[PDB]
């Protein structure tokens, strides 16, 4: 799809298999996500954006369909307020901004 | 242009007479600037991100081109970390998601 910006770009995920709406967000390098259930090992990271930092669990090679479209990639899971989709999964899924 | 994600999507913008360097970011409603000179009146405002929330002036109608392209709206400028251009202004400029 081609989405316009007047709106936050909300789409559907799946995840873990469970079904959650998230951010497209070319703001952000990697994928955030409010504190779920992920099957994985993890590891501990720290990453910082407007008003400091949160403490998150780093899940490596997990699957995430984004409005139907397969990736797979490191998600971050952590006290985000938004569900936010990175770049590092926005390029798999052929992602672009056009102006 | 047509801009893809594989690295952050940071174009120059000029604002108040100075140049400065902005990432483009659907992941944010409103325009947040780091530390700068504005000319004009401003009222206190607080946005929050990631990791809490930071004060900040709210300007109404700045004016920023953003590669050469001319926008006016509300600029917020604050201790972000980094420049961010939000949907407020992305959408002036004609700026879509695709894939
Ligand atoms: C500040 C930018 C550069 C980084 N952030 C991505 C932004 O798009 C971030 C995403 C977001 C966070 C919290 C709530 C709602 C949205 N946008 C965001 O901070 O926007 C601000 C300004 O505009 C406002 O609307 C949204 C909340 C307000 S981030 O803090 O969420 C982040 C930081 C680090 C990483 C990482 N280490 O990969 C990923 C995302």
């Amino acid at each position: 799809p081609q989405i316009t910006l007047w709106q936050r770009p909300l789409v559907t995920i799946k995840i873990g298999g469970q079904l959650k709406e998230a951010l497209l967000d070319t703001g952000a390098d990697d994928t955030v996500l409010e504190e779920m259930s992920l099957p994985g090992r993890w590891k501990p990271k720290m990453i910082g954006g407007i008003g400091g930092f949160i403490k998150v669990r780093q899940y490596d090679q997990i699957l995430i369909e984004i409005c139907g479209h397969k990736a797979i990639g490191t998600v971050l899971v952590g006290p985000t307020p938004v569900n936010i989709i990175g770049r590092n999964l926005l390029t798999q899924i052929g992602c672009t901004l056009n102006f």
